[PDB]
């Protein structure tokens, strides 16, 4: 249109995009800064970066970009690309992208009275600390720090407006608790000019249904399965394979969880210590199995049963468990031969009678250690799982 | 040509690529927006990102870019590169590309009446929520949101033209149901103007043949083979070995299928339900095998058969399953030794006959659990697989 | 050079890089398009993306860029950079790259009479369909579709010339067969004017010396070793172990072959069919082994062999496979004691005879199933591998 | 303001951004260089690349950009963008980024007396030598070499200022020791002029809690479990299974650590030595188990035990380990028969005694090898771990 | 300063960066090309690309950039950024980078007499054929081809200087042998115009210590462990398990080697041949073990040993292997009963004698195959390992 042609010709006359558009040089320029969260793309525990989709929102007042609507009827807003008009050089301090500023440079909407609006979108790769002490029951606080790079207090001051989450799209993995900001200043040593900035802390809680169902219940189920070795009869000589096989499966599980995990040395992760507890449990199970197997295959002609073992395992450990202890000249020569055979059979029976005691002792030890291990595994898993804060309500909100 | 030289020189005179080319400044500018799908390149469920090849279609009527054909014979159209004429600032809202705009800027073809055509190509990475509840018998809807970034409804009013799929190249994995769009007018609280926008919802369906042949069926054969532990005779120890090795094969399968899919906590996936059910079936099979082995290797005098088991397993279950039960002074000394040997043999005979009942009971319970688990696996697999709403359609299309 | 400087100054007077350089505006401008293949960098079966290294060859005639050599002695050719002279806008229609035009903008060499040459190199990524129906004996045809984006057939007469392969560098995996090209005219829904394009089809054949050694031969070897169970005597305890470990190795092998290959549902790959057949073979091997184990440990005093089963196994197959079957008052008291002992021994001998007959039946069944499984796996492997077309030619070229 | 606009107009006048801003052309310009470490992001061992977040600091004195604040009251500082004033060309020599210069070009802040201050941020990837001889108890020294590219020592007098670590954010895995720097002068084959450069060395210590808990301790535990084969009675065939399965798990661990470790041939890693030692220990355990099993299943009436082995095993070693060694005509015909039976039984008893002595010898060998292997593995592990320098410092700082 | 500004203003008058800076247009311009190796970043065997840190080095003479120092006393050199002066267009012919020119454009230093220096750094990625026939004892030649893209003999004749390896930082895996170069001229069909270019060949030798300690030694050790199946007595039921688990471990080792190595089909790698040989050895080890097991569990009444086997496995090899072969009417009824019992025991004795003879034959076969396999494995290993060229050089330079 004719009027907007005239306006665009007139406005850029003697305009320098290198100057602050303030009527008075001494007075600072007021700039309002705010966010608009749209989505959380990914939270990388291993690399400790946070990727989000965010619309910035900056606004100020321009002294020179003013006109009277009466002289230019119909036109009431104008737009300018980058470089042609002055903009605040506000950029993220916590950036982790290769280019230090990931932000699409869009148009600047201008008032008929000098008020500019700037809403550039972009995908921001922050670098925030990822606490992993209570994984997978986590609450994370990642900070985004914005502010002018080469402008001070007398240059321009920054004011905070509350973050907008009206357009938030919920994420499958993380639950957004909130996003509160704060405006703070920082004085230097030379000069008493406040240097303001705005920081936003994004707080998220991990939803634990997936990690629970895929990590914890399988591991606890097969750890409970690992106690079946104490139920097998020792005569079926395939007890060791069970223990070693479940140990191998647990090792595979551990190395995968190490794969997902980062490599910080700040604290012992809950899942890692739980896996270590299961490691020790299965190892002690295998050791006890070897002990019982040694007891079962005892040589009858070897050493005698010690009195301590006899009085402990066969008496007290049986009372505790209420387990029952289930217990003519040639005529002389032929007589001697038959007597020899009978005596040999008697000796064989007496020798076999000894092995029964050892086998019963093996069964008793097996039952006792079964009970002890079954109690211990439950105690350990319950204590470790419930030791984490943010567990009861986490499970109540996820699994229910 | 001299005529096109003169025309190109004349058109750019006084032209301003900043002003919106309308004869009347008060009235808006109508812009027609459409789409042209070429192919779907990727659907990443783990990152929730859709990659497509798309040709944008825009069209508006410029005002100043007009000329008389008679004055410039031969010339019918002109072409302008980026930055030399006014273009709509149309952007994709939900984008996952690090650079927010992912369109290749090409020339604009302008007719002699002042009609501009803009057909920029590009590869678009938009983020859409990919439901995984009914995986792999899945149907997904992903939305693309387009619209001007900084032009209002009093200035630029979008219009819809139906999407073009004439050039579509079919995908191997995804079947395209269709891509219907819709035009809507959002209203601002300040002002009575509309804010037109156009959204395109791409609907696709996964083809269930690769997954069917590589994940579903192999698990069925492995689970079925896990029941071979029951037909096996307990005399040759292989039962626990069989059970555990099937278990680990299932674990590695579950690890694969877990690393394929994302960590969302919105619902339990169908494949997860199937694998968990197989987990439980194999574990219970191993437990039953342990019980059977305990029954088989029973000490002949370590106890007595309780009346409940003696009646049940030996008569009732044999009835149900139709299995038959498996069935001078120097001479008196010789007398008592020979009778002692005979008595020893008789005692051994009766003790050996005792264990036959225990072995038969083990066989009976083994057959019973075989039948029960054979029914259970079939029922569970059939129910879980047929629970999917479009299972019949998928099996009729992909397979038949 | 003064002459070079003066000519460069003169050639750019009133030159518009926006106009098509023709003497008469009505007739189109002829452009010859070719292509110089240099290297096939990579073929991505999983992503259906082909990466090649090519040099474009465009040539046309510029009417304004002419000069008389007699007045410019030394200079015979000139070079112009990007954006200073008119260039055709030719780009790939199939680019699977984040940027839709991956070419390095080099100079344009100009004749002394107005002929322009343009040879921009670059690495081109394109999306072409990949066939896995005959993996790894497949022949792939991929397409490269070039054309002007914004010039119709009335302004750009695109022509074609044969592709150049004189500098081709052979690849270590794919053997180049040829690269023809054909011109075509297409109508687009945008506009009522044909748009010519030039399509080059690259035909290449995969060499099968690496896959034949690392995916086929090991599978055959361990499938054959899976038949070693039928030789192993049942008196040992390592038959089920053999079978199930073979299954584990086979599953790992198939899983890796699955991860390398694309997830298409258009056909069942040859390697997939082979792996499924081998899975079935080993599974039935395990089932037969279970049956033989149950036969060999058959408990006597239970059910006698059926007449049909006996007359089959002990006679027909036994003769067929050339197998031979394994074949004072105290005196009265002493008398009936020794009578009891002798009768006990006689009954024991009868029981052992029945057991020996059962074990012979098991051996015969094992031998027969050995023969059947061996012949069946041989014929299935040969048939599956020889079903593919151009298999013998590939075998000859690669191995011999 | 008016003063700001006038000053910006005045400064730009007759300014060439190509000339070095010095009052005297023959005098070198002084530039102060400094660093500000913000965060160590990644230490890639395989690729030997260190990624850090760094702010560069540069400062010099421009001769032309000076003014009197009396004539320009409000304005005290001005800002200039890239490409409008002279800037140094300081760039990293060791950059490993695909684009050689990875820095964000910000404004340049200027005094009223011409003092320029330039603080460009950026994320720098540099190639530094990584030493893994003492992994995971290593201390690394990575250098960053900065310096002007095309400015010699007679024009740009580079100076170094101490690095700033006040804004350092501690990293979970790496511990910062110090960042000293020195300014050295070098000669290059290009030119006969010295080119000064500034090198900063980053010294980092690796926190070892993660690796100590995830790699060393589980390896220790399962290596110890591998010694249980010397407590299993030989009558249960489950010793080779134990040894070989632990060997398999060890091989898996070796594969994983080799995955983490880079391919280098400078010196053997400590963890590589540890895993090799564990390999040999477990292999020797398996060999000893094979020897013991061969001893146990001796066939009597065959090889008589040699006198040397007899005495060594059953006199000295057995006592040393406190092991106790275990241990009418018809009447004539019947006499002959009973004599034959008794003699056969006596021969069986003698064979049993020989078997018992062989089994006792096997047990003695087993116990002796158990003790030897235990002491050997303890000594080897403790020596290998303790050989690393500052291992005591590492454990004291991390664990305690 | 003053003279700097004056000279900079004077040097750009009427200066066209598009023209070749020569005094005579007909005569060509001499350009000297060179290189400066800094580091070999990576050698990718799979994608077959080479990454290096390189500073190019070009030098030529400019006719127009000349001045007399006495007129401008302070300035001796001037610097021009990209786009201000004429630069030769020299780029990598065989680059394998997504952008065809990975080169950082720095300043150009010009002397008082017109000499120009241009040393742009960069991280180049070139695709060079990588031979893998001799892995890991490998020597690779990679060629870098540089040349002009638009100029020829009458326009630009590239001379040569030897590549500079001063300041080259040794890599931990690849040892540099040399970087020879060679200039050459190529003529076109039309005209006798040379087209000189410079090519550099980088020759590097892989250091084999890491691969020897991670791939060769462990596989030899496990292969030797596989031979232990020939010392385990047949009574233990753990002979098949040993061989099978060795096969599994070696399969996963082959998997790793498959992942590291390229998928070429031009030769059979040495490591591939060695792994195939070891596979074959273990396979016949398992086959022989099965034969021995079926030989040892031979029923006494199932047949008789053939004469050939009886004479070759019991008299010839036994001596060769130095093994010794191990070795009133009621009274009549009582007599007949005891005669029956004695005859029964006699038949048992003959049976176990035949069984013992069969077991001796099995042991002899076992020892024979042990010796044969022990010789064969070492023969094949030595042959394959020493078959490679420069293997003595590799071991001498790495392990000493
Ligand atoms: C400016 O730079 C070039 C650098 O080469 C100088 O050329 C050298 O001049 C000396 C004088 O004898 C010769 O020995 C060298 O061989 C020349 N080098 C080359 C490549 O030709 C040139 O002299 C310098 N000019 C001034 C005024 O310093
Ligand atoms: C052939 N071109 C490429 C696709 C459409 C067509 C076109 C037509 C007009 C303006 N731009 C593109």
């Amino acid at each position: 249109g004719e009027f907007q042609r005239k306006l665009y010709k007139e406005l850029v006359k003697n305009y320098n995009p290198l100057e602050r558009p303030v009527a008075n040089d001494s007075q600072p320029l007021t700039v309002y800064f705010s966010l608009s969260l749209l989505q959380i793309m990914d939270v990388d525990e291993k690399n400790q970066v946070l990727t989000t989709n965010i619309w910035l929102q900056m606004s100020w007042t321009d002294h020179y970009l003013q006109w009277n609507v009466s002289e230019y009827p119909g036109v009431k807003t104008v737009r300018f690309p980058d470089g042609q008009i002055w903009k605040p050089d506000i950029l993220l301090y916590n950036s982790a992208d290769e280019r230090f500023d990931a932000t699409f440079h869009t148009n600047v909407l201008v008032n008929s009275s000098g008020h500019c609006q700037y809403l550039p979108p972009g995908i921001f790769k922050s670098s925030c600390y990822i606490d992993v002490r209570w994984f997978p029951f986590d609450v994370q606080h990642c900070k985004l720090k914005f502010g002018s790079w080469s402008y001070g207090g007398w240059s321009l001051d920054l004011q905070m407006q509350e973050a907008d989450i009206s357009g938030y799209i919920p994420n499958g993995e993380w639950d957004l608790v909130g996003i509160p900001g704060k405006r703070s200043e920082r004085f230097y040593e030379c000069c008493k000019e406040p240097y303001p900035d705005v920081t936003f802390t994004v707080t998220m809680r991990r939803r634990t249904l997936y990690y629970g169902l895929n990590l914890l219940i399988p591991c606890v189920l097969i750890s409970a399965l690992a106690l079946l070795v104490f139920l097998l009869p020792a005569d079926s000589g395939e007890k060791i394979s069970l223990g070693i096989t479940v140990l191998l499966s647990l090792t595979v599980f551990m190395l995968l969880v190490a794969e997902i995990m980062p490599a910080t040395s700040d604290s012992v992760p809950l899942i890692a210590q739980y896996f270590a507890s299961t490691m020790i449990i299965v190892g002690l199970s295998v050791v006890v199995t070897v002990i019982v197997l040694q007891y079962h295959h005892h040589d009858p002609d070897g050493g005698k049963m010690p009195k301590w073992t006899r009085v402990i395992l066969l008496n007290w450990c049986a009372w505790f468990l209420r387990m029952k202890r289930p217990g003519d000249p040639d005529l002389a020569k032929i007589l001697e031969e038959v007597r020899y055979i009978a005596n040999r059979f008697r000796c064989q029976d007496e020798s076999e009678a000894v092995c029964s005691e050892w086998k019963f002792a093996a069964c008793v030890v097996d039952r006792l250690c079964l009970m002890a291990f079954s109690v211990f595994t439950i105690i350990c898993t319950i204590g470790i799982l419930m030791s984490a804060p943010n567990f009861v309500e986490a499970v109540s909100k996820d699994f229910a």
